[PDB]
């Protein structure tokens, strides 16, 4: 799709990765959507979250 899913990107692309997913167009928890930052999350830092605002795209 022109917004897939992805949340791996801080086990090996690095949180620059987590930053360029969550500025583009990707899937959100009801429909795609797009945020204007990013940090790593998760017990070991394995899993990729965005900041608010996350408008629609």
């Amino acid at each position: 799709q022109n917004c897939p899913t992805r949340r791996g990107l801080c086990v090996t692309s690095g949180l620059t990765a987590c930053r360029n997913h969550c500025r583009s167009c990707h899937r959100g928890d009801v429909g795609c959507v797009r945020c204007s930052n990013a940090q790593c999350t998760g017990f070991l830092g394995t899993t990729c979250t965005c900041i608010n605002p996350c408008p629609r795209c």
